[PDB]
């Protein structure tokens, strides 16, 4: 039973939602609003003082990391073995880096970073272009044969990125042709589609 | 295994497990990068994301420095006891995580201005694994459950290079300080700790702690 606490931005729910959306899970949004959180409570409240928080039945969690390796251990998107599991992880650490040089662009210095930020992109999406061409030519998914909690986080990760830079991918026929074809499976397809997600900005202060 | 660790000459993210190794009673190779051969290209360029830690077990070869303490606690039996305890264990390493990078942050780019303002924030951000202990066993075993997990040996790390960047910020929380101690004081780590391999690196490459 899934509950999402967080603020009303996609920005680290984005992937697990996606997750939880293609695995054809229900959950709840709980929306806290810049206005409410400067009041104190929640943050006071809270483990490490931030959001996401996440409900699942009598559990609650922290970390939207820790939310993704939750719903993947539990709903079976882990690699088949624990070398796969491994190789999974490497992954999603690999897509946590890039997503903090990008939350601190966007967050901290955008005006006078985007340029060279830009420039380095494609060095930085370069290496799971490279692990889709090691893996059944690309043709499948970043880890092994099935769907894991990293292609959500990968895929989330490069799809802000074609808005933040459009054209980012052209260079990259395997991370080109995989942003199309998850985005293509049904319920991923529909959710992507929904108001739920559409009607949501990326970040909270309006750049991206 | 055979397990090699491929890293600079320094402490830095490696430090959690290689304490992790030693307390399992693990043996491995250390692979020493120099900052002047890193410069050559050569390592960097056919590194997957162009960073070190590399970490060969076997014939597999690893990246990412939490990557490997997951490997690890995965395939060493450090992950907890079942599945929920799985989630409090990445919970505990996602949050040394994030104050690891502070950290890093910090020592890197901004050390001098920034010292005084990181060192008040400090017990804000110890608090909350203070919190975790009082909440387990009263503290008394380890951050989650009744084994020890690869978030102590990361948890420990980032409690020692912290009495080292700012002694007696432990002092506040009973907790934490009792469990730096206690966890030092398992044989196979105490040793670790006092050998030359530990003791005769740096924390970090810029000489700063
Ligand atoms: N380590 C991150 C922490 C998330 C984070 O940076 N939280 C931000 C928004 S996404 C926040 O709650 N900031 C408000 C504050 O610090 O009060 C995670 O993966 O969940
Ligand atoms: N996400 C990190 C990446 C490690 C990292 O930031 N590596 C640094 C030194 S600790 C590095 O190889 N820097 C050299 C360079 O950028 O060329 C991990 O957990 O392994
Ligand atoms: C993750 C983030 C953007 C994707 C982020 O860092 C962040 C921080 C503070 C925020 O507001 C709450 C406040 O009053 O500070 C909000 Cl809405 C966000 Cl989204
Ligand atoms: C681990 C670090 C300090 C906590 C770190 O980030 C780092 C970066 C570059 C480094 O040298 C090679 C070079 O590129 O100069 C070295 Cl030795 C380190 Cl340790
Ligand atoms: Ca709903
Ligand atoms: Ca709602
Ligand atoms: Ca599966
Ligand atoms: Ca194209
Ligand atoms: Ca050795
Ligand atoms: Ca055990």
């Amino acid at each position: 039973p899934y509950t999402v606490v967080y603020f009303p931005v996609r920005g680290r729910c984005a992937a697990l939602r996606m997750l939880l959306a293609d695995q054809g899970q229900s959950w709840k949004e709980e929306v806290v609003t810049v206005e409410t959180w400067q009041e104190g409570s929640l943050k006071a409240s809270s483990l490490y003082g931030q959001l996401p928080k996440f409900q699942d039945g009598d559990l609650t969690l922290y970390q939207s990391n820790t939310i993704l390796r939750h719903l993947g251990r539990t709903l079976g998107l882990y690699g088949k073995d624990q070398q796969e599991a491994a190789l999974v992880d490497m992954v999603n650490d690999g897509v946590e880096d890039l997503r903090c040089k990008y939350i601190s662009l966007i967050v901290t210095n955008y005006e006078a970073g985007k340029d060279d930020y830009v420039k380095a992109l494609p060095g930085q999406l370069k290496p799971f272009e490279t692990l889709l061409s090691q893996n059944q030519g690309g043709k499948t998914f970043i880890v092994g044969d099935q769907i894991s909690f990293a292609d959500y986080n990968l895929l989330d990760l490069l799809l802000i990125h074609e808005v933040l830079a459009p054209g980012c991918l052209d260079a990259f026929p395997l991370l080109s042709a995989y942003v199309g074809r998850l985005s293509a499976r049904p319920k991923l397809k529909a959710f992507l589609a929904s108001p739920e997600y559409v009607n949501l900005p990326i970040n909270g202060n309006g750049k991206q």
